[PDB]
């Protein structure tokens, strides 16, 4: 979907309605807590609606041309065993944006972090809005800096009339149960968000291409738009329930992915063009390491980065992996130091690693996070 930058447009509406549709079907017998963390959400509006926005400008990342449009079973292949050569991270989905900001946004509303949580939040969203966005052609034509297409800009001048302020019924009935229900948060957000894309592909198909008529495109934002101001409000939900349940999907479950959320300071010449590795050991010596490159420039100054990798070994708890750390080797004989300020890890949708470190790395050399 469109958005700007200031927190407003199609996005900001989407998070917007996500909350008013909450205020409305939020049952009385819910949680005061519940209730009370919807509160705080609602109070930071501002933040969420920036947050909802934000993805389509960031200038912290890797200096690539937005493209936020992809086939809805891209998380499910990238998710299969031999796939995917394990050296490799892997590339960031829409899919895979909602988990990390949303492990992110938990993550911070425990620890009284309200403003940057809510704003995590609004970026998980945002993400879900563009999987729930119908538009898929092979080749995409482009019409703004931002990335966007001209069936959101169409959409967008007319956001006001696609507004809905119910998902349809009250928190106690299916809809919202049933997203309660799973107690993996991934595995629930993988099943849920790709109905929502799914029937997205297929509205593309029969109402939204190029090729149709623009009473076929106003039915198209009306329906998709419903739907992803309902999807968004179930994901609002969910998190409601989960930080004020004090809810943990990584449960006991096997770590088959890690993500590391690289913050590289933004100190003149932090970053570096070196190649970046990262690495484990597990409790019974065995090492697996991973080559940290995308598509981008990565580790650029002041980037938020973010690289998944699968594990060799489906087999391990959390608890297992003793050893984490990043490793730089020159790509020139030129010196190019590297600076991170801070490195999160995420396993099973827990942020289970926050370590500031603001020391340069220099050389070939190992950094141990721990
Ligand atoms: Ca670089
Ligand atoms: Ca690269
Ligand atoms: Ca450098
Ligand atoms: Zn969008
Ligand atoms: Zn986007």
């Amino acid at each position: 979907w469109d958005g700007k930058i200031d927190g407003t447009g199609t996005h900001a509406m989407i998070v917007t309605q996500g909350v008013s549709i909450l205020e409305n079907d939020l049952s009385k017998n819910e949680p005061e807590s519940v209730r009370k963390n919807l509160e705080i959400l609602k109070e930071n509006m501002h933040e969420l609606q920036l947050g909802s926005t934000y993805p389509d400008y960031d200038k912290n990342a890797y200096d690539l041309y937005q493209d936020h449009f992809w086939d809805p079973d891209t998380d499910n292949n990238f998710s299969k065993d031999n796939s995917w050569y394990l050296a490799y991270s892997i590339p960031d989905t829409g899919e895979s944006q909602i988990r990390k900001f949303s492990a992110l946004a938990r993550y911070e509303w425990q620890r009284g972090n309200y403003k940057q949580a809510t704003f995590y939040l609004g970026e998980a969203m945002h993400y879900f809005g563009d999987i729930d966005t119908p538009y898929h052609p092979a080749n995409v034509t482009a019409v703004d800096s931002a990335g966007h297409v001209k069936f959101e800009t169409f959409a967008e001048e007319r956001k006001e009339q696609y507004k809905i302020n119910t998902a349809g019924c009250k928190t106690n009935e299916a809809f919202y149960t049933d997203i309660l229900k799973n107690k993996d948060f991934n595995a629930w957000s993988k099943e849920y968000a790709r109905g929502f894309a799914k029937t997205g592909k297929s509205i593309y198909y029969s109402h939204a291409s190029m090729s149709h008529s623009w009473d076929d495109w106003d039915y198209a934002a009306k329906v998709t738009l419903a739907n992803s101001q309902k999807g968004t409000a179930g994901y609002i939900y969910r998190f409601l329930h989960d930080v004020s349940e004090g809810n943990d999907p990584s449960v006991g479950k096997n770590v088959k992915e890690l993500v590391a959320y690289i913050s590289t300071s933004g100190e003149k010449d932090a970053g570096t063009d070196d190649y970046m590795y990262f690495g484990i050991k597990t409790k019974d010596g065995k090492t697996q390491e991973w080559e940290m490159d995308n598509p981008g420039n990565d580790f650029m100054t002041g980037s938020k980065d973010t690289y998944t990798f699968k594990l060799k070994d489906e087999n391990l708890k959390i608890d297992d992996i003793q050893n984490m750390w990043i490793r730089k080797r020159k790509y020139t004989a030129f010196s190019d130091a590297y600076k991170p300020e801070n490195i999160k890890i995420i396993a099973n949708g827990k942020v289970v690693v926050d370590k500031d470190i603001n020391e340069w790395i220099s050389g070939n050399s190992t950094y141990n996070i721990k």
